[PDB]
RNA sequence: CUAGACGUCUAG
RNA sequence: CUAGACGUCUAG
């Protein structure tokens, strides 16, 4: 199952939409693809459902349990100007801090044409 | 009291028409009736509302704290499809989890004609 | 400052007519000049706009805080029907709980000639 | 840019006329240029349109954000009598509050012959 | 203390 | 479309 495929499956269990969870799952998708932890993520995910927790609660677990993301640095991503960020995800902009990492909250780094930064944390 | 009686009687206590607190009123009158709890439920809804408590809140905690509605699945309703379930609950749609409970905050799951299925999540 | 008075003078601070907003300030100003703190609660009012806060605002508030108020049941006002409530504040109606106070949000308790009660709420 | 040409140049990306927001650009404008931040003023506007909002909803937070408004007390402005002020803001006035900033809603104080007030709230 | 997702109403 | 009041769930 492909990340992409994966993103919008984990979608289907969130509120919302471009929230920091949406992006988190995408960057957790993308990472665990790549990883070929695909099909393990993906599992660990639904277990982690059976067990009365939600998608969010889920995610955020994950991102800190799941060997595959351990000391995983954040992806940057580009964009022209921080309010060109999701809506729903600007007021979790972060400066970013010296070693910034998946299992510690940080989902993303945003990078503007200016040369600043900004961490996506949950 | 018969679980129509009963869910007509917490409608009253409920703002506006058709939120998912109303089916979760729907839901809770129905399982109650048919424990034979209907009475207890009714009083321990009226104590929660004592405390202070308003209508919504009083229906979310019973959900979690009354021991009939315990590990019990949601029920399914059939619909033509998504669109077809009342406007104010249809945001709080979301994908179906393995082990759906009441006392997890899952009110009914929606199926669809075909085959699809969402949860209501309060 | 007579309750009629009193009342009037916080009308021109609240938006449209009629809304719950002004069935409170009659109440609230009812309540406060037969405790002689018809003063105070004017004071603490404009106190309150100072801040920043609007007239809704301010009500609310001093409905929870203000000590006239504190533990007080709304007033009961007979009418032919739940029709002939103010349009503004018929959909706030709602089933009157076991123990209705002001400072829980209870604006006052209509009487229907059926014998019938509804509690206006913000 | 003088605040009339930018109030102008505001007004083209406004619906109707001689409504709430129009008295706002009007004001802003004046705020902004006597502050000599017309430019920036210019350039924030745009920016927040480039977001996706509406010009009303631009005006609206610029006066809660641009810090050139921030704390300013709104102008007075002097009317024959409160039916003399454009028919769009009539139901918008409210009773003068004690301390009136255009950070809190408050765009102007109308003021009759007869020495009485009137503040527009948007 | 942040933030996210809903629901109800009011005023223009 | 804009402003406001009340409430429910959730994450850090």
């Amino acid at each position: 199952l492909s990340a992409k495929d994966l993103a919008l499956l984990l979608f289907t269990h969130l509120p919302g939409n471009n929230t920091p969870f949406h992006i988190l799952a995408q960057v957790l998708s993308k990472i665990a693809y790549k990883s070929g932890k695909s099909g393990a993520f993906l599992d660990a995910f639904h277990q982690i459902l059976s067990e009365g927790e939600n998608a969010q609660a889920a995610l955020t677990r994950l991102s800190r349990t799941f060997d595959a993301f351990l000391g995983v640095v954040p992806p940057v991503i580009r964009v022209k100007n921080f309010q060109t960020v999701p809506r729903p995800c600007q007021k979790s902009l972060r400066a970013v801090p010296p070693n910034p990492t998946i299992d510690k909250g940080w989902v993303c780094v945003y990078s503007s044409e200016q040369g600043e930064t900004r961490a996506l944390k949950i």
